[PDB]
């Protein structure tokens, strides 16, 4: 719960961890279950990484949603509601934590104080934000044999959601295009 300790061996080992992966794809299954504890819904899709800053989250269909982030930017495709919401990306973070995987950890330390625990094969970072202006109690991002392997956030209200990554696939070649999607004419564009 401590936000206001000395993290520079942990933030250190996050970046090194994160760093060997130049890029990255997997799939994952998301179970987000809301603080009441009485709706539970899955989801499943796809992540790819190029480093510096590009990265893709889609979740499948129903309920398509499609979010590029390119350095200080992301876009968030909603195909049902043909809707693309541009935002800075420190702010979707709390909706999208996977953003974590390609964010500046740098600029992120500054948001979160940092502690790990390693045992073997497993690297298990608990992130903890250093303001309690925020919609996270706990973000946790855990590393299996050097490789993202879950995650786990819990918001203020105990919604819980955890992701698990699969088919995890690192330095593979990555065209700028995969990080590119077909802009529908007339797409609803807002801010929030």
């Amino acid at each position: 719960g401590s936000i206001a300790i000395d993290d520079s061996a942990a933030v250190q080992r996050l970046t090194g961890l994160l760093n060997k992966a130049q890029t990255l794809t997997a799939r994952f299954s998301q179970l987000t279950l809301d603080g009441s504890g009485t709706r539970l819904q899955e989801t499943a899709g796809q992540l790819s990484l190029k480093r510096p800053g590009l990265f893709r989250w889609h979740t499948d269909a129903p309920n398509e949603q499609l979010l590029i982030s390119n350095g200080e930017k992301v876009w968030l495709y909603d195909p049902d509601l043909e809707q693309v919401t541009i935002q800075k990306l420190d702010q979707r973070l709390t909706q999208t934590p996977a953003l974590l995987l390609s964010g500046d950890i740098s600029k992120i330390s500054e948001s979160f104080a940092i502690t790990y625990k390693e045992g073997g094969n497993v690297v298990d970072f608990v992130l903890k934000p250093k303001t309690k202006d925020t919609l996270f109690d706990t973000l946790r991002l855990s590393f299996r044999s050097g490789k993202v392997n879950d995650m786990q956030m819990i918001d203020g209200v105990g919604q819980r959601t955890n992701i698990l990554f699969f088919d995890v696939k690192m330095n593979e070649a990555l065209d700028a295009k995969q990080f590119t999607f077909d802009v529908p004419p007339g797409v609803d564009v807002i801010q929030e």
